């Protein structure tokens, strides 16, 4: 009981995965830069005995549409509101991680009550430094030169870096030819490669851009002061988020329950699907 399809959204469309209706909670599944819903293959089987499970591709990845905007957030919020309408999807459980989880944050805030929980790892938050951004120095010097005009450019659009080498380089397993081959699909042309070039330029560091800085400071206030249940996961040592920086984030946040999955980078998913997909489908009946 499983589909992938589309949906009209604004002046595109959007592609999801779904699993289809459940006595369970509706669980929305955010992915982040640069994946689609296929990051949550092998832990969407967990969950969908115990939930009616929807993962989106977001606008200019995966299989959805390529519209001619600017992918900025804000794109990508009104996109996803739009979707989220279009589906008909009112109270959610939320699993996201990267992006997603900037998006759930900004979503949580607007409409708090139809957030019903969050699962989330590796999430945006403002960066006052660069130091605070990811935890390697190598890993800072690339995402300056990601930020950097004409240079960024040349090695996400011409070539094609951040999915042919960041995204394999932050999972500790090697993703197989078959697995690349998917993850390169949606981004054949420098042009096609437009929305994987915004993401980095979109990251609030030392406050710039000011407009997602301050929206994101304001999704944050909102999600520590929010009672919904929420599950963090963390890998070791991590990426945006070091194994020191998720215990203090879960003991802070109130109804958080922190998971340690050993090992790990930013694309959690890859190598730790199981644990993820089953702590979640042993949460959710505390939701239900």
């Amino acid at each position: 009981a499983i589909e992938r399809r589309h949906v009209a959204v604004l002046d595109s469309t959007m592609s999801y995965v779904e699993t289809g209706a459940s006595d369970g909670p509706t669980v929305l599944f955010l992915h982040g830069n640069p994946t689609s819903s296929y990051i949550w293959r092998n832990i969407i089987p967990h969950v969908a005995p115990l939930g009616r499970c929807i993962a989106p591709d977001l606008i200019g990845f995966g299989q959805s549409g390529k519209p001619d905007i600017d992918y900025r957030f804000f794109d990508h919020v009104r996109y996803l509101d739009a979707f989220i309408d279009a589906l008909g999807i009112q109270d959610v459980v939320l699993v996201a991680q990267d992006w997603g989880t900037a998006l759930a944050f900004h979503l949580a805030a607007r409409r708090p009550d139809r957030v019903r929980g969050l699962a989330f790892m590796e999430f945006i938050r403002p960066m006052p430094t660069w130091d605070d951004f990811h935890q390697r120095p190598q890993a800072r010097e690339m995402f300056k030169a990601f930020r950097t005009p004409g240079v960024g450019e040349k090695m996400i659009l011409e070539d094609n870096v951040f999915v042919e080498k960041v995204l394999p380089g932050s999972v500790l397993r090697t993703l197989s030819e078959e697995e690349m081959a998917v993850y390169r699909a949606p981004f054949p042309t420098p042009e096609s490669r437009k929305p994987v070039l915004r993401f980095p330029r979109e990251l609030p560091i030392e406050g710039e851009p000011a407009d997602v800085a301050a929206i994101l400071e304001s999704a944050h206030r909102a999600l520590a002061a929010s009672t919904y249940p929420k599950l963090l996961f963390a890998g070791d040592p991590g990426a945006l988020i070091s194994p020191q920086a998720a215990e203090r984030f879960a003991a802070n946040l109130k109804n958080c329950r922190l998971i340690n999955l050993g090992p790990g980078l930013h694309y959690l998913q890859e190598d730790h699907p199981d644990a993820i997909g089953r702590t979640i489908a042993g949460w959710l009946p505390e939701i239900a």
